């Protein structure tokens, strides 16, 4: 079944989002989580997973906090191994560890959190990388084609949005310091005879609350990478 396009809740206007349009674009710039072959080494509520995931790139975290929308996500993936792959924030990011009163001077774990990302290891990685193409509308225009790539047999969305919006941010500069080109946008996902969309603009007002933007994948929504299409469409700004 297809999601309705956008027009019962109408689009986020850029134009009217007063906050710092950055604090959107760091979500989809460089850096991102992705690990290969994990096992969660904990847990903080009923509904997460913690990770030992180091940012080996730049060390900004050594633990992942992984949450879902209910207990059956995280009872499904605890103590398996796993890829993970998401958009992190840290502002709003708290969890716990319980390493029993821990030794060895645990100190200075540095924190990161994200939602869902998470997809069994074994029996879903594919040989050679596959390729999936974007198609962009511009004011109902297909101006740009693009294509991005994974290992996954089954991926999930986030994944696929992540690598969407950071070729859209690099080449066609989607989010910027304090504004961007585009006055709405919604990212729309076709497997077969299914289809749902995302709102790729903040809310209204001059606050954006980055965890509550991406709770949206808490679901750990998953497509199959042979089936999947992307549409992308853009309106501009006045």
């Amino acid at each position: 079944e297809s999601q309705p396009d956008p027009k019962p809740d109408e689009l986020h206007k850029s134009s009217k989002f007063t906050g710092l349009m950055e604090n959107m674009k760091v979500l989809y710039d460089d850096n991102h989580v992705s690990a290969i072959n994990v096992k969660s080494i904990d847990q903080f509520l009923y509904f997460d997973l913690i990770y030992s995931i180091k940012d080996t790139k730049l060390g900004n975290y050594d633990n992942v906090r992984v949450e879902f929308k209910n207990k059956d996500l995280a009872d499904k993936y605890k103590d398996k191994y796993v890829d993970v792959f998401g958009a992190n924030y840290y502002y709003q990011c708290y969890f716990s560890k319980k390493t029993n009163d821990i030794n060895s001077h645990q100190t200075d774990k540095r924190k990161t959190c994200m939602y869902g990302g998470v997809t069994e290891h074994n029996g879903n990685q594919l040989d050679k990388y596959r390729s999936i193409t974007v198609r962009v509308f511009e004011d109902g225009k297909n101006l740009l084609s693009f294509d991005v790539q994974t290992n996954k047999k089954k991926v999930t969305a986030q994944e696929l949005d992540y690598l969407t919006r950071h070729y859209l941010v690099k080449n066609k500069k989607l989010y910027e310091f304090n504004n961007s080109p585009y006055e709405t946008g919604y990212i729309k996902f076709i497997e077969n005879e299914n289809s749902f969309w995302y709102d790729m603009m903040p809310a209204p007002g001059d606050k954006f609350d980055q965890s509550k933007y991406l709770m949206m994948y808490n679901d750990n929504k998953m497509v199959d990478s042979k089936d999947v299409k992307i549409e992308v469409y853009l309106t501009t700004k006045k």
